[PDB]
């Protein structure tokens, strides 16, 4: 632990990127249509409050030096989108990357850091994506990548601006060393992709290989979490671990893949970022981001990322190969403990756990190993399919449906006790006793456990 | 994507280098008949534009601490070859190491690249190669590397000399990275060798070892694909990833390893460089140099290197004990799709693809996998061996036989939709059925697939 | 061997430190009765002389820039004490970062060295861990990380008050080799945890990863053994290899676990540091902390870390899948041998050994492997379950039954021939006969060879 | 290729050093009476022209900051041995630290390279053995390794004298790429021990690891040639590769083992230095030294060490589980090749080859394929048991038996076609036929073929 060098990102952040469906074609009308849309189906006011435009958003620089929005594609200017978006409650975030160029092939803000830093500050931005293209060989060892992130660190400072530094570097040179006391946030891999195992020649390095050379992208869900595994010792107030946006509603992953992407990505106190499009967004993709117990998870105060127990490879192999279970415990601000238990196996199977497995730091004898624990489905409860398409189909509104943490912070609600926030209580766990159940194929069993 | 940072190498060059056979025995006349050759033969039309003469053809270093050129091998000096290839339409590419010497003991560039970049420019070249020899400790960082090669980079620009910059680092200390904006090209790996599959203990990294500390020489063919396969991603158009040389027509390689060898060096947009003396070239060699279907795919206008999709290794080894089987996909400017069957087993066997593993980043449903595809083999129409035999025996023109690039660009001959380039359709496939074929030994099925 | 940088640490550091139990949870209070304890125990004047107290203990920094203790933690200030510390014969030990803050999250040295050195020197401190947290980038390379180390050695120097300079990088970027000139001792690995072999995802570089990039915590006993195996060469008089706190006492670990940490930590001429709390130590941990025979290991004058002969690994593994036995040799003084055969197996098993893997360079018909040799059981006459239990619960007095140092040094009582520092002889070795015991699951056989 | 940088190491050196045997036990006696002894024996005049003295030579250093020869060892001074040696043409050879102390504790040249240099040109001495202990964290990169050895690189240059520059810092940061521009020799391996296979604690890195961050010590002689074997490709006339002292006459090796040893040292062109006690060396060891015909080998004019061709793991693994067989093949000046069928197993085989295998990189159909070769046993006529004991016991005298390099060079000797070099011819290879024989466990066929 340390204080936030800049008072933010007290927790992970969350919102919205264009990238994932989107890329390049983007406007002012998709993202206030967007920004309309999210607001309209009460993810905004659950937390998701940051609209980030990504690439491809500048014609070139004008004669001063300083950035020009593509005025096609935003003929207000950029100021004028974060001021809809203030309007609204939102926060406004926009990209950049420490180098020549973007990477779609736009100005970079390498050795040009006030003038860019300024230029956010001069459009009220909140939140800095801030990429590793092309960086002109700035890159191979912590302490050349460490400056080249601190340059503009101190430029967003120098503006006098409150702004949301978001790192994107996929973890080169061991960035989740020398982050916090720079940015808020830092990707520690390569590009996630809509697959949830699949190894991919362009993501050459495998789940082991936390220090990588060539961090690449299209690298599957598992691959970026077994990237993580290590890193939660790292993250903490004010500087998270980033595993990249959210894929839920994006490609085709089955439910069981969305639900365990989703509360592995809050369990590590990851950003979670919506990549889908939410104008094209299906039923069980909608309730799975909108799950307020496991939301809760993710904005645990004084945020701790959990730690993986164990993992275990299995005969269960799935086209690819790749077939793994995995477990997962963490400690929780109120004293309660979030488990995971994570089947990567091809094949449904029964998962078990006990009480000195889950307490992994507990002495024999102690309290947490004595005492019984209530054990809470926090998957219980979900939105269902019907009601999630009313929303989405407009027929229904999402007030008195989904828990407004605009109205009622995370926090307050688990000091009151929200069943809304902490799921059904299905049971409980005492000494000596194990902990069983059935998890799916590429599905996971997501727990909080309460003290009796 | 970002622009040529010299405008330079919009698609990956394409020429002839020396040192593959006729290594440091050079000359004139040596240069000049082989020029002749190249342009009489139609090659020179196809786009095999680069005269590169390789390593010892310097004496020393004048007095003006300009280099000098050996007299007994060069009598009228360099920039009168230059004139000579100018005037048949070629353009002259000259070598040097960013060492104290070059590999073959001659004087280098290093802390002396304004007077060589100059000497260059004043003989009127238009290509550099730029070796990694001798280089004083000044690598094991990518900041190192990058400065030393960023010196001539700047020194070519200095001489205000439009100037092919070609990198060889053999991909020391990342190059994939740092190349595009200083350079055209890079060399990614140790130098290729005339073997399809051996391992070699002068190339002691193996095909997933793309960060190689110990590049060595002596690489296969598969071992130099295999380093290659996750660095497409930072090739393109103005930077390039190079596999060295072409080792077709050189050695003892069967018709099938150079057509396999061929194919994946264009397929990946590596410069194509012939290696062969073309003097004493083969019918079956030259036939494949002249496949203007495959350098189709290579020129390829707004160039991506294709993807590896897959990857299992065979029980069917050679007696090197290498097998494996790889399929890779690619697209291409006009909406088409290059599909390359790869197997490196030592036994013929069926293949098979899907439309899913062949648009590889298509979700389902999308068109790209519900649309009906035409199959064209890329190596139908090739000319035959009694046909390149007597263009080589003089006996035939290539005029009216070889496609002529010069006449019209890759680019307008797509368009037109000349079978010259698109090779011959032998079938369709459509969504739920299977591409099969039956593939050689070291050999290849390479095609590309047309919306009906 | 090189003579020590500033005259300490002619042998390895012994003594206690509150984080392994306490962690932040420190006072004035605590500090000064453990030390009573630790004293009335008589463990004293066996050697433990260093009372280091760990990290949370400033609240701030004052005006001048210098440190501030906590005063609800620390009343009187630091040298107060120092100064109870002193009068009993202890030896006064503070921690701090090379990094912008402590691990725990308090003010830390880096670019304020001198300042915090000083503060030291003021408040009469005679010995200084140094961590390695929130390092701003300075890590990466040998040399940074040299130079930030160096900062505080020579800071330290300039106060001209000898202080035992103690670090802890966790072996980051190859301490070994730089430490001994700058420094009296390094921690070369991740924190230890009261576990013998479990793999933790914390802790993810294995045993033979010497050269870890992420060097956690929650590595096992063994698995900082193993990666200290290599390190022997690189320690010696006046700068050791430290393998974190002991965890006697700590914990659930077995008595034969601990018997095996214990001898080991001793053998390879680690820091012995009690990580156990002193008021709440068993029986059978207390004796294990009061073996004179062992400690006379580890404190042998002219000290050489012991070799590791042999390691295999066995089909008798634990609950997490480890399992492997060890042979470790090691020369003496005195001319004498310390012989270790350790069983890593989850089984009790029989082990062997002969002269010739005993005394491993040696040449065959030398004085050595032709002698005859007396075998001593290092473990023999350990304080009784019955005695300690008294000691403990202040029945009885430790005077007259522990080894007391301070009344004679642990090289005079070699020399005299305390059978209280040779255990008990067992039996003798001779040339071509083998020596073989019972060893158990997790355990140790510990001997010191004499020449007959 | 590239000429010396100080035009001397024309060929690899030749001679002796007290290490391997007397370590710090040193002396002017030792030195000058084994310096007679080697000539008394022959070897002086068979090449071995270099006694390099070691450590523990120093005192410490005086007023002036110059070094000081500890006078009980050496109460003449150094130069007064040198003088010696230059009366018996010998040459002188004496060692340092590229760090604050020796590997022994002595005083080092880090920072005093002048002094030092000159401190060496004062004392007459002709060679330099500069290692890497102790050298204050500047490592870790190619770079800053290459300044630190430039140092006393250019220090040596400056007192104007010739001195042979012997690098020893173990092959840290890919030394081979390097070392040739600023030195003679580099050992690119942790020190070398009398086990030919042996895998142990202390030298981490395996065959494998060329690129080794802990190079160690007590290295097998199958690892350090296994690390050696790419490294061949940057050696050459002018700059070596160092595989260390050789191990005949020393510890425990069978004959074969000792044979194997000297030949690969020889063909790699390894430095060849005795490090046996010439006044305590045996029969067999001696003749091993003393073999004209494998020396010849080594001072090969315009040497190129020599390439592995195939290495392939066995069954048959000795009391250390290991197991290989291998196959080498180099170019000799004169047109001949040298080939060496290796058997690492532990048990006698019969090993063969071919032409195509023997000559690599040579086409099918070329003249090397299509001729036929003399084989020629290279330890035929080696010097027997009765008669190298006649000579050590002083009996009889070398002159007459031993080949004298003195009275006729190697290249004089092979020109005039002294069967002395060549060893007996056995047989004739011819294309399509097999060369086959018996190899003995652990032991060498080594080759010299001629055209016929
Ligand atoms: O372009 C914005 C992108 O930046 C970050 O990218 C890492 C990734 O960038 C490139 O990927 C893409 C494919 O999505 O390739 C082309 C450029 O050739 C671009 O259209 C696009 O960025 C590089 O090709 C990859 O090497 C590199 O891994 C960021 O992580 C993304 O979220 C996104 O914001
Ligand atoms: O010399 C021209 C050569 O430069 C580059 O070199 C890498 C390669 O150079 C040396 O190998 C040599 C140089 O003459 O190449 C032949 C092999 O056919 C050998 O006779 C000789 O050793 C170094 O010795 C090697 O370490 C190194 O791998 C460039 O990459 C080549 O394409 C070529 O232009
Ligand atoms: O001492 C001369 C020695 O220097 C080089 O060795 C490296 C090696 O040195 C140390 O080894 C020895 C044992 O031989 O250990 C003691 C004290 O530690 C010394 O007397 C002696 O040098 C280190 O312990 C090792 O870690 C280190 O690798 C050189 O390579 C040798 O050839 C020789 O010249
Ligand atoms: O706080 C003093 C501590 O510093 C060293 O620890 C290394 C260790 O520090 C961090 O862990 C901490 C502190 O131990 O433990 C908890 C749980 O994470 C946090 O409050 C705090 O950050 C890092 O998280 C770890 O990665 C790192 O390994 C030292 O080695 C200890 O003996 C102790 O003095
Ligand atoms: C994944 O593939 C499924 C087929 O199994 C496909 O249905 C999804 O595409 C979506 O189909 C919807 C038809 O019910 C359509 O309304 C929706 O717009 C479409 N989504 C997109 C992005 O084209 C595929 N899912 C995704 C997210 O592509
Ligand atoms: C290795 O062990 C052999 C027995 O296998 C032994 O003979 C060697 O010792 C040497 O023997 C010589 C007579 O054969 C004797 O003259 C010599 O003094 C002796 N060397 C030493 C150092 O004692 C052993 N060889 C070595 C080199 O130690
Ligand atoms: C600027 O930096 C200081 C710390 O030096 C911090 O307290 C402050 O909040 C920062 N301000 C902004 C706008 O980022
Ligand atoms: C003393 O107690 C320990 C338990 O901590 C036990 O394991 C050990 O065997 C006992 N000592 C003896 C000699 O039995
Ligand atoms: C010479 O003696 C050695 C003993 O080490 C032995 O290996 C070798 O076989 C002997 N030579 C002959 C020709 O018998």
């Amino acid at each position: 632990v340390s204080p936030s060098y800049n008072g933010l990102g007290l927790t992970p952040q969350m919102g919205w990127d264009n990238w994932n469906t989107f890329a390049c074609d983007v406007s002012e009308q998709l993202l206030l249509d967007t920004a309309d849309r999210i607001s309209d189906l009460g993810l905004k006011d659950m937390g998701y409050k940051y609209i980030i435009l990504d690439d491809c958003w500048s014609s070139g620089r004008d004669s001063d030096g300083f950035l020009v929005a593509d005025e096609q594609k935003f003929p207000n200017g950029m100021g004028h989108v974060a001021d809809h978006l203030h309007n609204n409650s939102f926060l406004f975030g926009m990209y950049s990357s420490a180098g020549e160029y973007t990477c779609a092939g736009y100005p970079g803000s390498l050795g040009r850091e006030e003038e860019d830093a300024q230029f956010f500050a001069n459009n009220r931005v909140d939140y800095l994506k801030y990429a590793n293209c092309y960086n002109k060989g700035q890159f191979g060892t912590p302490e050349i990548s460490y400056h080249r992130y601190k340059a503009m660190s101190d430029a967003l400072n120098k503006t006098g601006r409150p702004v949301f530094y978001s790192l994107c570097n996929w973890g080169q040179d061991l960035t989740f060393y020398w982050g916090s006391g720079i940015a808020n946030s830092w990707r520690m891999s390569g590009d996630v992709t809509a697959e949830f195992t699949r190894p991919d020649s362009r993501c050459p390095c495998d789940g082991d290989e936390y220090d990588c050379k060539y961090a690449g992208f299209h690298c599957s869900i598992m691959n970026i979490l077994n990237k993580a595994a290590p890193m939660g010792q790292n993250a903490g107030v004010g500087g998270w671990n980033d595993l990249d946006n959210l894929e839920v509603g994006v490609g085709n992953l089955t439910d069981d893949e969305e639900k365990a992407h989703f509360s592995m990505w809050a369990m590590v106190k990851s950003p979670l970022i919506i990549g889908a499009n939410v104008n094209n967004l299906k039923a069980s993709s909608y309730s799975i981001y909108s799950q307020a117990s496991v939301i809760a998870i993710n904005q645990d105060s004084n945020g701790i990322p959990a730690t993986r127990v164990w993992r275990y490879y299995v005969s269960d192999t799935d086209e690819y190969g790749q077939g793994e279970i995995q477990m997962w415990s963490g400690p929780l601000d109120n004293g309660d403990q979030v488990v995971a238990l994570l089947n990567g196996g091809s094949v449904s199977r029964p998962m078990n756990t006990t009480l000195e497995e889950i307490f992994f730091d507990s002495n024999l004898g102690s309290k947490k190993l004595t005492s019984t624990w209530d054990i809470y489905d926090l998957w219980a409860n979900r939105v269902d399919n019907s009601t999630a398409s009313a929303i989405l189909g407009r027929n229904k509104t999402a007030t008195g449906i989904l828990y407004n943490a605009t109205e009622q912070s995370y926090k307050d609600g688990l000091s009151k006790n929200d069943t809304r926030l902490f799921g059904q209580k299905i049971g409980s766990l005492s000494p000596n006793a194990i902990l069983n159940t059935t998890v799916p194929a590429h599905g996971i069993a997501f727990y909080r456990l309460r003290p009796s």
